[PDB]
């Protein structure tokens, strides 16, 4: 089963000039508790909160995290919004007010029926050292680096249970 | 409800030096039919298929799409893998062999119970012109630019039903 390389390529088209400056800006994930999520993404993963937006009428907040230098964040409101929303590879955490209190509430990580979304993935210089630190910090693992067939690739979970793949681009070909 | 800016910031920690070179590399989505998905992401959205991997024993293929110049793709196998997996903001489409044939099968987009993942988002220079073209191409819309309270922001669906937010960073502050 599955397509051949030629079959896959025949389904691909060259980029229309009108799509020249498009960029993959964000991946939105709903989070039960923004306090737990902000701590995990900044302290554990090293991301930076680059923008926060609240919509009181709709009762939700958006938290934008990205691997950006805190010093690059514009000081001016409107200028910070356009900068934050033009960064690529950001995480848009959606907090629906009140979920933190609802003990029965939780979001679906997409890895059990019904499936869809799978995970976000972070490229790191060293999977082993990165995971050693994650263990020290008490991070939950779905797959430790040397568990299973694929060694040197890990999967951790965020506070909501979303999977995060930990990989080293420079050692992927070695397993594949 | 919701955190205050100060409350949010107090939950954030500075990036540990060990996370210095981490980068948000991918968002994985499962696709029923890679032929429909590859056409949509390349022809409609302008992305480039930068890497394809097949795992016959496990019966699945991975398709990596990113807004990269086709000419930057390394020619050498192992060199292309490390380059593709070190690009940030890529989409990792997972094709489980056989889903295209199963008429009853479909993936969950996360926007109906049980919710979790919400959408990926593309920053474009002009939401209106981008959407005019999408309409011509017969793309399904969840929200046209001027529908609803938030004007100038759109949501389209991919072949699997995943939502894709279309936004112009330079006009977001105007609505917010
Ligand atoms: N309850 C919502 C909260 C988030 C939400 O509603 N987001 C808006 C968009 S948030 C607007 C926005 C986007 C980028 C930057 C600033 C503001 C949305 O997805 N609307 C879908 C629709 O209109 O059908 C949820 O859980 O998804
Ligand atoms: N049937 C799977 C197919 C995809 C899959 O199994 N992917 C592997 C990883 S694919 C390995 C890989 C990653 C990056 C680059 C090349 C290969 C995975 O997520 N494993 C989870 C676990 O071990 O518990 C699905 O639908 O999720
Ligand atoms: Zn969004
Ligand atoms: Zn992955």
């Amino acid at each position: 089963g599955g397509l051949t390389d030629e079959a896959a390529l025949s389904c691909c088209s060259d980029a229309d000039p009108s799509t020249k400056d498009f960029l993959l800006q964000q991946t939105m994930l709903r989070v039960k508790d923004p306090k737990k999520s902000l701590d995990f993404y900044t302290r554990v993963l090293g991301m930076t909160l680059i923008q926060k937006c609240d919509f009181p009428i709709m009762k939700f907040s958006l938290y934008f995290l990205a691997y950006e230098d805190k010093n690059d964040i514009p000081k001016e409101k409107d200028e910070k919004i356009a900068w934050a929303l033009s960064r690529k590879a950001t995480l848009e955490l959606t907090h629906n007010w009140g979920t933190e209190d609802d003990e029965t509430q939780s979001y679906h990580n997409g890895n059990s029926d019904p499936r869809g979304f799978g995970h976000i993935g972070i490229a790191v210089p060293d999977v082993y050292s990165a995971c050693k630190r994650f263990e020290e910090l008490g991070v939950k693992f779905v797959k430790k680096p040397d568990d299973g067939k694929m060694k040197g690739l890990a999967f951790i979970q965020d506070p909501d249970g979303y999977w995060i793949e930990i990989l080293n681009p420079n050692k992927m070909a070695t397993l594949m």
